[PDB]
DNA sequence: AAAAAGAC
DNA sequence: TGAAAAAT
DNA sequence: AAAAATCAAAGCT
């Protein structure tokens, strides 16, 4: 695009734009029923169904090799909103899927699959272009003046809900969204996309104060969803990039910061002290926010705030050291964090005063929730947020790094390496093909470390930022690089 | 103050 | 982000 | 020639 949104003047907060023109949405394509050679079973009384319940059906169909489908609580979940989807008499007969036969139902799709792997070059071809062509008219709103690419004009198409760890909602259809249920964000003066025939959408309004071309809710979590740009977007970029700008300012403001709640540790107020920790815990063991989830329709899964006691056992002495925190729980997509820390004394002594005469099931920091939390910082400082320090640490640690393990002689391939390097020691706290084959790529780099400072560092020593950054990351980034110079500090 | 709706 | 598909 | 190795769920009245 060769676009310079940050070489223009800033926006006026709250407005997100002026002008904004998309072509809606790209509804789900409808399914076609299974052919009379390929059919179901059910006490081998092999028996055709309703379209509906059928299109249901061959999603379970589509996973019975998924241990989804060996998991319990998700076969209730599909059993019975199945039953909803079908007709009484079908809903008469099969009071027992414990009874059913997909195999057949399976066999097709992955025979359709090999089949699809198996397709003409000029088949298929056609598609490819054809598929592209969609883009085009799809892919690409129109906001204050430039053409960007959308996030995903493609609607999410009904389905069977997956839900990381032991999501009580595992299981659960999802389900295929109608213009009456969408609702379009334009810009009155925009050409207004003309819902597809007979259908109306759901509401139609211009809020140019968010982002978001066009959005719905979803039926599961009953959550919202919506369609947004892309990141090499400026409205999705200036976020991220005064993102980081933020953590470049609690640098500063951050030693008083941990005095503060150092001194906090000796505090009258339990809830300041219960606070404190809190932040001492984030602030090193770069924990996340915390927020309360529903027990129920949630996975639970704990956080700094909403830690509660079982989690966590305290060793005075232990592995040599003293006062130490044995940290045991699953955090967000229930991935447990298991960590043995030593912390301060007083934390540690403030700690086991926490967790006085509590039941397990006991919060560890009653008297505490994630808003007040946020409450303390944002008077410390503007826009202060559990989230800004796991972003700091981060790209600050990193900051060093690649002045410490740099080496000044250093040929690229070898500097290369070196980088690569630097990062490891990164997430060496966030706990997140040879000696590695379990740690994750990007993950923190896709979105937790100031970009500037791999720039400046690949000026410094001239290294051709195509080595670290592909196009469509460097696309993203397509600022961090043209504005910076190897003399750049987070 | 508080549950609900939202937005990124 | 994570799971999953896709590009000797 | 082939085989193998490199999208969407979850969380600031």
């Amino acid at each position: 695009q060769k676009w310079k949104w940050w070489e223009e003047e800033r926006y006026p907060e709250g407005i997100k734009w002026k002008f904004l023109e998309h072509k809606g949405p790209v509804f789900a394509p409808p399914y076609e029923p299974l052919p009379e050679n390929v059919k179901f079973y059910y006490d081998g009384k092999v028996m055709k169904l309703s379209p509906k319940a059928e299109e249901v059906a061959t999603f379970f169909a589509k996973m019975l090799d998924h241990e989804y489908t060996t998991k319990e609580i998700f076969r209730k979940n599909f059993f019975k909103d199945w039953r909803k989807e079908m007709t009484n008499e079908e809903k008469n007969i099969i009071t027992n899927l414990s009874k059913c036969d997909f195999t057949q139902m399976s066999q097709y799709f992955k025979a359709q699959t090999e089949a699809r792997k198996q397709m003409s070059k000029e088949e298929k071809l056609k598609i490819k272009e054809e598929n592209e062509k969609l883009l085009k008219e799809y892919g690409f709103c129109i906001m204050d003046n430039h053409k960007e690419r959308i996030a995903n004009f493609k609607i999410e198409p009904p389905g069977l809900f997956r839900g990381r760890g032991n999501h009580p909602k595992m299981g659960m259809l999802k389900r295929r969204i109608m213009p009456e249920d969408i609702i379009i964000n334009c810009s009155k003066d925009a050409k207004v996309p003309s819902p597809p025939p007979g259908h109306k959408w759901k509401e139609v309004r211009h809020d140019n104060k968010v982002t978001w071309l066009v959005s719905w809710t979803e039926n599961i979590q009953g959550s919202i969803k919506y369609i947004m740009l892309n990141p090499s977007s400026r409205i999705k970029g200036e976020k991220d990039w005064q993102k980081y700008e933020t953590a470049r300012r609690l640098k500063k403001c951050v030693d008083k910061i941990r005095n503060q709640y150092r001194e906090d540790w000796k505090s009258k107020e339990m809830k300041v002290r219960q606070r404190a920790v809190a932040l001492y815990f984030i602030d090193k063991l770069a924990l996340r926010a915390g927020n309360e989830k529903e027990e129920g329709e949630t996975a639970d899964t704990v956080g700094c705030c909403s830690l509660r006691v079982e989690h966590i056992n305290l060793h005075p002495e232990l592995d040599g050291q003293e006062y130490v925190v044995e940290f045991d729980f699953l955090g967000k997509d229930s991935i447990r964090y298991y960590n043995k820390v030593p912390v301060e004394k007083r934390v540690f002594k403030n700690l086991q005063l926490f967790m006085e005469n509590k039941q397990p099931e006991d919060d560890l920091f009653d008297r505490l929730n994630t808003g007040i939390l946020n409450k303390h910082l944002q008077d410390l400082m503007e826009g202060l947020t559990a989230k800004v320090f796991r972003t700091y640490n981060a790209s600050i640690t990193l900051q060093q790094q690649l002045k410490e393990l740099t080496a000044p002689d250093e040929n690229i391939p070898a500097k290369i390496l070196s980088y690569n390097r630097a990062n490891r020691a990164v997430a060496i706290l966030c706990n997140h093909r040879e000696e590695n084959k379990q740690i994750a790529l990007g993950t923190s780099k896709l979105n937790y470390l100031d970009p500037r400072i791999t720039v400046a560092w690949c000026k410094k020593w001239g290294v051709p930022i195509e080595k670290i950054y592909n196009k469509t990351q460097r696309e993203k980034f397509a600022w961090a690089i043209d504005m910076a110079d190897e003399d750049y500090e987070f």
